[PDB]
């Protein structure tokens, strides 16, 4: 093969590898975002349940 | 010039790897926080059942 074909192939391989790395970063980002959402929901539930516990204590 | 390009390449690679490691640590710390929040939620469910039972 010519030098230009070899240049194209090394460039394509490099860019494919770069894309895979970017995909891994994006997957980590999505995991962190879903965990953040779950944390906010768990905190909301904890706060509400503190209110429910107070209601039962005052009813007793 | 090629040697200089390779050194610049490797320094940038090290910075990127460090960033990836920090993201991994952030995700693991969130995992720890989630498990703690679930444990606290379960304990508080027990407390609510105890108060309802006392009533």
């Amino acid at each position: 093969g010519s030098v230009k074909l070899e240049m194209e192939m090394v460039t394509q391989q490099y860019e494919k590898a770069k894309a895979i790395q970017d995909e891994q970063l994006e997957r980590l980002t999505q995991i962190c975002q879903e965990q953040g959402f779950e944390i906010r929901q768990l905190r909301a539930h904890l706060a509400q349940q503190d209110l429910d516990l107070a209601a039962e204590r005052e009813a007793a």
